[PDB]
């Protein structure tokens, strides 16, 4: 077997449960929860070995959600009075452990307010401009890249083989609650973000255990070009996403859902590609701060089930049990206990004992997708700068950039040693076109910029 993966010298067991993700769409859907052993109300004290899901369903989740702000120490099993590299040892056991139990591993990251020193909510400070390549800030993304690269590579079984693990960063863009989100960057802005976080992981760090997920948000109507407007492009994405919660139950939201599902089964079909339902959940959850519409997750899951595209989805992710207010999977007290627990038993929702030959797969890479993108000036910024071009999957042996509003100049580019080809540039939309000559051939791509 040969299949499209982002790093294409990502290690046995990373194209193996890729693999596995593709084939078993259509077949079943892997139940996921975030922070499953962390944060539990039923489970005690945690130590990554009991979960609220297993105490009322006898399973664990098919997949293991978590969290970049462990690092931070702002979720356990990371602590603020801890360093960061003490937080990541405490994350990679975390992870060993849902590893041994037989589950998935994925994370996200809730990223700090680098420019403020706010959280993930704080929407103010220009964040996202300021971290992309050439920002005031881009220095402190890099640092909290580093982390996860370390992270990456401490996720490592007692035999020393690297645990897979699916990357979901910079998710639900396409709305303006994240200040990486929609109202802070262009398209072509978050674009360079997301492709500059994969290129820094997989080629400067080398990091050769993670597939890459891209979940932009939820409620596009099936709508594929409102959906791929911030797609980071096939040489960066091995999972297509999709984050949608509600609290009617209603008719409408289940086609509106079913629509969504299908889109991003077709897409990642056409693709060679995986989708799956990155998150979904009650709004608010179902604690005494949320909701408990009738027979909510078993209504969902039918909606799923009867529709033969929408199920070719990998896996359905709900999210973290933090107290009585918020949480997501239901306890005793919660009027959607047995919904959940019926939920469970369908022959349909797998769960972590269920999961089998996840990483033992033998599959070959396809060879990696040769690209250029122009890292700076992003499409859709607004500009003394310095124009950075990455061509990456091929031997380069020089780039030019025409900028134009007629041409109005010519760069010749020079590598930088690392990642980009640079050149000083001193600029009412110009054009920013490189072209660069490889040995794949030429290859070339238009930024346009204020
Ligand atoms: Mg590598
Ligand atoms: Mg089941």
């Amino acid at each position: 077997e040969t299949i499209a993966i982002v790093d294409a010298d990502a290690t046995a067991e990373t194209r193996s449960l890729l693999s596995y993700l593709d084939g078993v769409r259509g077949e079943g859907i892997l139940f996921g929860h975030q922070h499953t052993t962390s944060f539990g109300l039923t489970t005690g004290p945690t130590d990554g070995t009991t979960s609220d899901v297993k105490n009322v369903t006898g399973d664990f989740p098919a997949v293991f959600g978590w969290d970049t702000l462990i690092i931070e120490g702002n979720e356990r099993p990371g602590l603020a009075e801890n360093t960061r590299d003490e937080n990541i040892a405490l994350f990679a056991d975390y992870i060993r452990k849902a590893d041994a139990i037989g589950g998935v591993n994925t994370v996200s990251a809730h990223v700090e307010n680098f420019v403020t020193g706010g959280s993930f909510y704080d929407t103010s400070g220009d964040t996202l401009r300021a971290v992309l390549p050439g920002g005031s800030h881009h220095a402190e993304l890099v640092a909290y890249l580093d982390d996860i690269a370390e992270l990456a590579d401490a996720s490592r079984r007692d035999d020393g083989t690297l645990i897979p693990i699916v990357f979901r960063p910079w998710h639900e863009n396409a709305g303006s609650w994240f200040w990486w989100g929609a109202a802070y960057g262009s398209p072509g802005e978050y674009q360079e973000l997301y492709r500059f976080t994969v290129e820094y992981l997989r080629d400067v760090k080398g990091v050769s255990n993670f597939l890459y997920a891209w979940g932009p948000g939820g409620g596009f109507g099936g709508n594929r070009d409102v959906y791929l407007r911030t797609y980071p492009g096939d040489a960066f994405v091995d999972v297509l996403g999709l984050d949608t919660y509600d609290s009617t139950g209603s008719d409408a939201f289940l086609a509106g859902l079913v629509a969504d599902l299908r889109m991003i089964a077709e897409i990642a079909d056409e693709k060679g590609k995986v989708s799956a339902f990155t998150e979904f959940g009650v709004s608010g959850g179902v604690g005494t701060n949320g909701s408990s519409p009738a027979q909510w997750f078993t209504k969902v899951l039918a909606a799923i089930k009867a529709d033969p595209v929408a199920s070719r989805n990998a896996y359905m992710e709900t999210w973290r049990n933090a107290d009585a207010g918020q949480h997501f999977v239901p306890v005793p007290g919660d009027a959607l206990l047995e919904d959940f627990q019926a939920y469970a038993a369908d022959p349909f929702t797998l769960f972590a004992s269920e999961v089998t030959g996840a990483f033992d797969r033998t599959v070959a890479a396809a060879p990696a997708q040769p690209v250029v993108h122009i890292a700076s000036p992003a499409d859709g910024a607004r500009v003394p700068t310095t124009v950075r071009v990455r061509v990456g999957g091929t031997d380069v042996q020089s780039v030019t950039v025409e900028v134009a509003q007629t041409v109005v100049d010519t760069l010749d580019l020079a590598y930088d040693g690392a990642l980009w080809w640079t050149a000083p540039w001193s600029p009412s939309t110009y054009t920013v076109t490189a072209t660069a000559t490889t040995a794949a051939g030429t290859l070339d791509v238009t930024n346009e910029v204020a």
